């Protein structure tokens, strides 16, 4: 592979952070080639293993990660809310070059959405972040988000934002 990134999967629990892993792959870790540009970006997505339901997230975790997916659940309000905090946990932890997407997650539960679109886009906006709406059960923007977010990384390596040798 021309790439060899970690990842991580991160927000409240809850939030289809193993379902959007379990989606994109077919669970501790997962590993996926994907052609970026024709370039082979191997991902090894580590997934939480549930530890955030009953504990900080061990900063083993996050270590050494260059991209990660930002999840919070469009039913609730409160996995919006702690956005802020596992953004600055993965900038502190993995460290402040982390390429993020924020994904609004569980889309096709639109009748009992309590976060905006607009609202959302803005938090990212605001924050440098890649926003996506995305489904793990349909699977809707679930490949996208991940493609995005290695897509980001190979362009700021491409434009010299990103040193390679350091990653
Ligand atoms: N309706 C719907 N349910 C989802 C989605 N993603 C996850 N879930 C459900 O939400 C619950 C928790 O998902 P999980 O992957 O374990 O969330 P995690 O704790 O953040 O890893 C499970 O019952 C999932 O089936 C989604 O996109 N739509
Ligand atoms: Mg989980």
């Amino acid at each position: 592979s021309d790439f060899l990134f970690k990842f991580l999967v991160i927000g409240s629990a809850g939030t289809g952070k193993s379902c959007l892993l379990h989606q994109f792959i077919e669970v501790e870790f997962g590993s996926r080639v994907v052609n970026v540009g024709g370039k082979t970006v191997k991902l090894q997505i580590w997934d939480t293993a549930g530890q955030e339901r009953f504990r900080s997230v061990t900063r083993s975790y996050y270590r050494g990660a260059a991209g990660a997916l930002l999840v919070y659940d469009i039913t609730s309000r409160e996995t919006y809310n702690s956005l802020a905090a596992w953004l600055t946990d993965a900038r502190t932890l993995a460290s402040p070059n982390i390429v993020v997407i924020l994904c609004g997650n569980k889309k096709d539960l639109d009748p009992e959405r309590e976060v905006t679109f607009l609202e959302a886009s803005r938090f990212a906006q605001e924050n440098e972040l890649m926003f996506l709406e995305t489904s793990a059960l349909t699977g809707e923007n679930v490949e996208e988000a991940f493609l995005k977010c290695a897509r980001t990384i190979l362009n700021k390596i491409d434009s010299g934002e990103l040193d390679p040798e350091r990653m």
